[PDB]
DNA sequence: GCCTATAGGC
DNA sequence: GCCTATAGGC
DNA sequence: GCCTATAGGC
DNA sequence: GCCTATAGGC
């Protein structure tokens, strides 16, 4: 579970955040040759180690490509932050994150591991 | 010149840089009705306050709306971040930034404002 | 991809 | 009126 | 060959 | 909008 080394504002400073089970880290991938999707998306949820400091990262592309990205300042607020990236990847999946045990892929949404 | 709010990053612990005239801070606008074109390009070059530290602030969407936004750091290699700036510029124009005091305006190009 | 307005479906 | 899928512009 | 407009996927 | 790969004009 690193941190995303193209999150240069991170890399030094902070972690992937967890509370046992619940790693706030994951890659999304949509493959189908028929629309020519090959795509990522990363997302991380980030405390830094100095501070209680919260920010949501998330990254995505081509694979291969680096791509575009986006980091998200939640200033100590750990609910702002787990929610944005819940419903996220929820958007993406159409599955819930807690109910990531048992994940059932979608027809043009993002496959997860 | 007030760092844009939106880049919270850096609003408060940052300036715009500047050099004389030379203020590099700018706003572009492109409507085109035909098409439904009504949107924004912001640029910012920004130096910390408190160490010799530069990055570059873009953020664009349609006008009234938030948009997406980069910011791209550069450590102290201000020709870098001139560079971005004024590449920008000109991708976004068709003009160079540093000679448009006297600025032309395209077709299918952004528009600057004063 | 992003943001968000809008049309169709309860 | 509300919810979500769709696509319209960025 | 160089340079800029376009187009495809994200 | 981004980043890129290719098409097209001088």
């Amino acid at each position: 579970a690193p941190v995303d080394p193209e999150c240069t504002a991170k890399v030094g400073k902070a972690h992937v955040y967890c509370e046992g089970n619940d790693v706030y880290d994951v890659m999304l991938n949509q493959t189908n040759l028929q629309f020519n999707n090959n795509k990522y998306y990363l997302i991380q949820l980030l405390e830094d180690d100095a501070q209680r400091n919260f920010s949501v990262w998330m990254r995505w592309g081509r694979v291969g490509k680096m791509g575009q990205h986006s980091l998200v300042a939640c200033s100590g607020n750990l609910n702002k932050a787990k929610e944005i990236f819940q419903k996220k990847f929820l958007d993406k999946t159409k599955n819930n994150w807690e109910d990531r045990e048992k994940f059932e892929k979608v027809p043009g949404k993002y496959d997860m591991l």
